[PDB]
């Protein structure tokens, strides 16, 4: 009955450990002060790597949410309906405290780093569910700092490990999600162009009339929303339900039909005299949310890195099994070269991101705070931009089967641009880097110290330092991407030189910084890279 | 911001008790020997009536199953993927033993009646999930009677309360489902036209080559399949997995794209030297499955009745709330007339079906067995045919909102024809009734006795008995539907006269049997009918 | 490579002549004064019966319209996007003047009858596209009678044979469609409960604020819309574009997700100070549209009849080819009986509808006008109610293949209830019949004359006349359906007795009016019925 036998078809990667298979991550977690979380990380790495877990990710994306503007009786409903897989993903994210680990009372030293490792494991399985998690993690410290009086009973659920999908006022719920409404049709990068208007009421609250053009996670229990007041652009707490239990006047008009990120609901919304509570002062909306923005930019970089890691893991498991021209694909000199360069890129990214996580963890230290202020937008720019060609290359390793929606690769590929577009996109990251280099007291000293610490170790690194120094003499706005990319590489290189094995740091520096390419990697480096990326080290 | 206020929109029926709201059913359960099950029935009636339960029914139908013929590597898979709601429905059906209550060791007197009541509650929530349940309930006694030796370890899971969706040989599973493969492209009514061929192997098993054109529940652990042998048309046990653990050679070719019944997978399949085990003798396939057929025909009648009951319950809850021309719709004389006639039809159907369930329960008694043999096809014909106009009328009570897929009514309406088409359809039921009346020893005596028992109580009933007697003098095949319908009504009428209150039996007889219509129901009868249909009695 | 041979599978009906195959229709067209249209009818009957034509019907339903509330820039759009098949269907409908043949200057005697025959041919191919056609045909004479001054240039396009899908003010278009906005969330039967409000402006036009809950064909160039004024419920011309070229303020909020009629867009809409022009006087909205309603009710009856005709034609073509138990299915005594009864029902319906079409054609005659006033709602009630069980029976002739969406039968079945629900639904038709019988001068005389004309010809007919006479003594509202059904049958019977062959009229009267059923049809009648239904006569 058959016309052929099927052979030389790799088995797809599943039922693996997402943590234990990543040598660079395991090393970074210990190095950066989160080793106490390693047993937990191995545990969730196993749970998240199962066929069942990966299926929840697939189901949540192929059954995207449905906007319910009205009920069957023609009354306004303004709700969103998700596939059950979505709620199961949210439950595990919250159980694992990806939304608030760092903010717990008695959080231990390294909690920001431990939380980043947890986030990176989840992000490999499914990306859309990270959006509410990212916004809630970033908004929580600000909300706890400024929590308006009628919402004092939100502190307990903000600190829980309990996802709660009930359509109830937040104070009645066991856990909460918080979103961000900034972008308007006339601009997302330039939020001063916002026309949503807030008028102060007798009781000190404000009435808002306007719109937000991309308003993710409409089901959040509140959104922090930018609006204009007499005193300038300001930040408001806009809860889904008012203190009295009535629904607030946020009208969900249309759900975005997106390239990727499809599991996540993003809406176009309008405020019809919605009630908001001013956070901070009138006119300080942009300043107030700077650090909130910093944390979301970090998560963008970490998310793209995580997706690159998953795509790479799929590619290498496939290339190990697939034979071409009589030999394993991973043994073919050109393929082995390409995959080894990919692995080297992920090693550097992991070292940089986790050092950056430690900086955010230790931000009570002014120099750590400054390092995070400078390298966060740099990391978002370079890593998020790299995501697209990196994932395409992984897909090409698999070949035609990597172009079919049955594979994880298309979904990863379709996700990659979102992280690059988020929060003013790549150019805004670079202009922010230039602003910091220009205006921030202490920056040039911080950089010099970091670079002197490793001076003499590598000729390519030292040449790149001199090139950046020259470039910073006249930092033209048109060179913002060149400068940001150079700065990012020097950050990565300094971490590699300090902490990677010497042959690895040497390989990294030559590949990344030796201005003439044509760099061949030694056999031993390629072997070590590919072994480290499949477990080996942990 | 609003253009209007929404008013006079009924709230849709949910969070009600499917059992306690049905006076006729509660009375029938006690009358027919299953009163010991009443507490359980009230419990599951509450569970099944919740918004959450009704949502599982919706989800399983709007997310229909997907046929997986191949995996991503191009190897044959032959599997079906369902929405999780489907599996949750199956779990509750099996927990409630709708597939096997009557067949348990130590099953108590009335178990067939108790099982019918349980089935009727489930059928109101979701219909497609009743297909595997119906086939498994009907096939189980036959399989236990004839179970081939290599499958002796199936007896325990056949008797469990555990749904098991694992892709494993049945002997390794905690519970089992059994299907039926009869229909071929050239005929489903006339199964002797089957061309699927079975050849005897050295070990006594047979190799099958052929097709089945409608093959529901392909995921069943076995199907009973008709095939031709040297000795005539025969019945085979065809398991999904062979005794050695290999998949059997059943190729799933195409999933039907159906009007209704969409939650249930129905496939077109081909046998490529599939292995089957002969049940019974060569050439006795048609005879062997007669009683199996009887049970499935009963479930068809019961299913259509249940859907009619749900549609009626929705219509009356709506008409009680909706106002037209200044008064409740249920108070408008013409609407109240129509709904009262509907209620009266369901009273008769409930009385007949449960008497029939008792007949099947007590089938060790030759007269009970004969009553079931005769009235089962009659009930399937009339009740399944009535389903379509009855549900359309309920939809029209709701008006335009009953035509929208948000309402339960369209799904009920789209389901109704399947039960009428099943197992040779309406004409085959009537030809079977004629065959029984002609050939079956004892029938005319059984009928006479039943009719004499109530003779003198109602003039319309006694006139209808005389009309049937005349008709049976020359029972032409072309009058098969007229005769079947008359017989059905006399069955219903005898139950009403014996057991309904006299004004109710009087109303039933005049409406159903008074050859000139124009029958107006008294105010008291309409009130009692509509109250009984909303709980009152239980 | 094969497991079986496919055989005994009928070829599906296509490439047939929808007109020439229908003996009763061809005879009715000539009888009722539209014989001059017979060549044209045969021509379009051929065109509409092709596989390509039937495919347009399928495509328009499986690719339903999409509501475009906003454009990609977030500006309001309020438009609907259709599959190209929809526009091709509309083009042929308008070329054939199904929307206005009767209203042309110099329309010839019999034009209403010719238009009804044309409508019936189209309705067999696709039903949703008849909605704009029906509303435009019904509204056109009223609009031409009352056309408000700023829209004088609409007269030419209202009278064209040119469908025009351009998004332009009607006065710039080559042809126009008109819709009807009556139903609100609180009621469609009782339109006096409408809360949409119209306020008179300085220039004599009115500003409307409110909603309509089912608002079909939102893309119409205008809708006639009921709204409350100081002077009572009134009818407004509400154009899609104002005289100055601006879009009118009609907000399309949601598209209905329907059981059937899926090719046709039906919206929930809101008026945000939309401009309307009063037709007639304040407070005469209900009266003004009575005749408009009459024409749409006629089209409902004609549409259900047409769908029944298509379903029957499919069933008989199938049963002629399919063999069961060694003989053609159409030769099996019970099946032949059932199909013959079906054919007889269509013969009566065709005779009645076309006599009714002639009444509407000759409505300058007071007695013809009265016949149409009385029999139109009666016909809508009985015929539209019959549609559901009739089409289900056809599906059951085909068997399981008739339950699959590849067949035309499911789409026909899912369409049938809409015609029964339309314009206040079945109960409102019956209450209207009772109102006419009670209040309308001349009615009892008109009926007596009609009945005396055929008195003595058939005993069952004469007995039914006496039964109706008795019933009309005390015409209780609760007997509205019994009375309407009796009246309808007497209408049909009088046409059959006057114009059918005597054996046919005899067969009709006995089957339809002989209060004890068990009526067997002669061999010759069954043969003549089935031959007439496949062409024979034309
Ligand atoms: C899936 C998804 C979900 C989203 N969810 C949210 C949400 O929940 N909340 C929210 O507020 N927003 C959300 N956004 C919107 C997102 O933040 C914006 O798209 C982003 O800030 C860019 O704004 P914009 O699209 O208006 O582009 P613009 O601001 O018009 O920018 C266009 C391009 O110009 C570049 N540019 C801008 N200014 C300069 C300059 N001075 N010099 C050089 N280049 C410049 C930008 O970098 C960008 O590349 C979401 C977006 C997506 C895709
Ligand atoms: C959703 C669905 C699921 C199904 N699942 C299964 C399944 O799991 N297993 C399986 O075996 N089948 C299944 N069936 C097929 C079903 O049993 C058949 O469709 C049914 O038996 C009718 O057979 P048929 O379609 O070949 O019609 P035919 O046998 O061709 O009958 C067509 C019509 O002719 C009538 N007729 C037949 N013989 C006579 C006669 N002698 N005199 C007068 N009238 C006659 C029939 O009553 C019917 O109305 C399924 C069907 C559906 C719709
Ligand atoms: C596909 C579709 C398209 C439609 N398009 C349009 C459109 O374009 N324009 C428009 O105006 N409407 C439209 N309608 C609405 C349609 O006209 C209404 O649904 C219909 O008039 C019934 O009104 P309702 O749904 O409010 O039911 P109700 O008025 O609430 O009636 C419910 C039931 O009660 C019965 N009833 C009402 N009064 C009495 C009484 N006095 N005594 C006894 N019984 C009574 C009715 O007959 C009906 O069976 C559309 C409907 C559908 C399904
Ligand atoms: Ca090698
Ligand atoms: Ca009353
Ligand atoms: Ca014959």
């Amino acid at each position: 009955w058959q016309t052929h036998t099927v052979f030389n078809q790799p088995i797809p990667l599943n039922n693996s450990n997402l943590y234990l298979s990543d040598g660079a991550l395991c090393e970074a977690v210990t190095r950066e002060g989160a080793g106490w979380d390693s047993d937990f990380l191995a545990s969730i790495g196993q749970q998240l790597g199962t066929a069942e877990s990966l299926e929840l990710g697939r189901l949540a994306n192929v059954n995207p949410p449905e906007l319910l503007r009205y009920d069957a009786q023609g009354r306004r409903l303004d709700d969103v309906r998700f596939h059950p897989a979505w709620h199961l993903l949210m439950q595990a994210l919250c159980t694992n405290r990806v939304h608030n680990l760092a903010w717990e009372e008695d959080a231990r030293s390294g909690a920001f780093v431990a939380r980043a490792a947890r986030f990176m494991l989840h992000a490999q399985v499914e990306a859309g569910s990270l959006c509410p998690i990212t916004m809630t993690f970033a908004a929580t410290p600000l909300l706890l700092q400024m929590l308006p009086a009628p919402f004092q009973d939100w502190t307990t659920p903000l600190l829980s490990d309990r996802y709660d999908s009930h359509l109830l006022p937040g104070g009645q719920k066991r856990g909460l999600l918080i979103g961000m409404g900034m972008t308007e049709k006339q601009g997302g990068s330039d939020v001063m162009s916002n026309t949503t208007r807030a008028e102060r009421l007798e009781d000190g609250s404000y009435r808002l009339v306007g719109h937000k053009w991309f308003f993710s996670v409409p089901q959040s229990d509140a959104h922090l929303v930018l609006a204009q007041t007499a005193g300038g652009l300001s930040c408001f707490f806009v809860p889904r339900f008012l203190p009295d239990g009535q629904r607030n006047a946020i009208r969900l008009e249309r759900l975005k039909d997106k390239l990727g990120n499809r599991s996540n609901a993003s809406c176009e919304v309008e405020f019809q005299d919605a009630i908001g509570w001013l956070l901070g002062l009138e006119g300080e909306g942009i300043r107030l949310i700077l650090k909130m923005g910093g944390m979301t930019r970090f998560d963008c970089a970490l998310g793209s890195h995580a997706m690159m890691r998953r795509a790479f893991s799929l590619a290498i498991y496939h290339a190990h099994q697939r034979h071409v021209f009589g030999n394993p694909l991973i043994q073919q000199p050109l393929m082995r070269h390409v995959l080894s360069r990919m692995a080297l890129q992920l090693e550097g990214q992991t070292a940089l991101l986790f050092r950056l996580a430690r900086a955010w963890d230790r931000r009570a230290d002014a120099k750590e705070a400054l390092w995070a202020r400078l390298f966060t937008p740099a990391a978002k720019f370079v890593i998020c931009k790299r995501g697209m060609p990196f994932v395409a290359e992984a897909m090409e390793v698999l070949g035609g089967i990597g172009y079919c929606e049955e594979s994880e690769l298309p979904r990863l590929y379709r996700e990659m641009p979102v992280n690059s577009i988020w929060e003013g996109s790549g150019n805004i990251m670079c202009l922010d880097v230039l602003r910091v280099l220009n205006k921030q007291a202490g920056v040039y000293d911080l950089l010099s110290e970091a670079f002197v610490e490793v001076k003499g170790q590598d000729r390519y690194f030292d040449r790149a330092v001199r090139r950046l120094q020259q470039q910073l003499r006249k930092p033209a706005e048109e060179l913002g991407r060149e400068i940001t990319h150079q700065l990012f590489l020097l950050g990565c290189g300094a971490q590699m030189l300090k902490y990677a094995s010497p042959p690895m740091a040497q390989a990294w520096c030559q590949v990344m910084l030796d201005t003439r390419g044509g760099v061949r990697l030694s056999e031993q480096i390629q072997n070590d890279l590919l072994l480290r990326a499949t477990g080996g080290v942990c």
